[PDB]
């Protein structure tokens, strides 16, 4: 139930209402590896593109025979639009409208604002529509880098949540399927390759996962 934070997007300022969520946490207030868990898994060149990543997608496709640089179907900006629009059936017309509106979102907002709308208005499972709500509910940890009161979200937990949003009703944190732990393992490897974490952090996280 997140209907209030959804709409038809008559104006892109409708996304500003996500800022009034009680568990809202700004991207600026999160540790880099937390944001990197999502960026690395969903849209590696998030900061560099204008919501479409046409160049990087085309290179990943035709520069190498390997699928090493191939990413998922949607940039974070496209995921923000899809999650702001009311729940609906997935089709090429709705995807096309989302692409169009993503261009309007990129024009108005900076990358940290877009990333804040992303992490505070996507489904993580168990009625959690914010990254802070999810970290609290699942681990009792926090994504606010300034907290002196609460245990800080780990590298592993950040990767678990960044992978979880692809199938939040299916991927189960308590009883992780082989597929879910493969997704998380790949997420940890991408965080390392994209320099959000180091070998120490990576091994500690892989050890904890295993
Ligand atoms: C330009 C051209 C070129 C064309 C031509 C012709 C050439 C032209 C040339 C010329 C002219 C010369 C056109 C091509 C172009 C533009 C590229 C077009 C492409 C076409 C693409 C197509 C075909 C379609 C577009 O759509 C596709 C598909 O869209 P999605 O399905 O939305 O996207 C998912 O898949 C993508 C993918 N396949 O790549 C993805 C990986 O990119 C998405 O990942 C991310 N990160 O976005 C992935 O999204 C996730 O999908 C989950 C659902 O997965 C799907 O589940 C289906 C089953 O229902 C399966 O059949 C699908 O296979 C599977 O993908 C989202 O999770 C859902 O989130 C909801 C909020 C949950 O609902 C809530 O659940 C709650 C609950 O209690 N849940 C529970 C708990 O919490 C615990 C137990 C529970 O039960 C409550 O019940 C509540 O009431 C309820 O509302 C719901 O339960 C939950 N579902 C699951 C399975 O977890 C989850 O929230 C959602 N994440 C986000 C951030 O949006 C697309 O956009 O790619
Ligand atoms: C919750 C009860 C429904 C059974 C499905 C459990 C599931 O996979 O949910 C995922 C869970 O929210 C995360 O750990």
């Amino acid at each position: 139930e997140n209907l209030y934070f959804q709409g038809h997007m008559d104006n892109v300022d409708e996304l500003r209402k996500i800022e009034n969520k009680s568990s809202f946490v700004s991207a600026d207030n999160m540790p880099e590896y937390v944001k990197g868990a999502f960026i690395s898994m969903q849209d590696e060149r998030f900061y560099n593109h204008h919501g479409f990543d046409l160049k990087g997608t085309t290179r990943a496709l035709f520069s190498t025979i390997s699928d090493r640089d191939v990413q998922g179907g949607s940039t974070i900006t496209q995921q923000v639009v899809k999650n702001y629009f009311y729940d609906n059936d997935r089709s090429f017309t709705r995807k096309v409208k989302e692409l169009f509106v993503a261009h309007r979102v990129e024009k108005q907002y900076n990358k940290n604002e877009i990333l804040s709308f992303y992490l505070n208005n996507i489904y993580f499972g168990d009625n959690q529509y914010t990254l802070e709500g999810a970290a609290n509910h699942y681990f009792g940890t926090t994504v606010n880098k300034n907290s002196t009161t609460m245990s800080h979200i780990t590298v592993l937990q950040s990767a678990i949540l960044a992978s979880k949003v692809n199938a939040p009703s299916v991927y189960n944190i308590n009883n992780m399927s082989e597929n879910f732990t493969q997704r998380v393992s790949t997420n940890l490897e991408k965080m390392k390759q994209q320099n959000y974490i180091n070998e120490t952090q990576y091994q500690q996280a892989m050890s904890q996962l295993n």
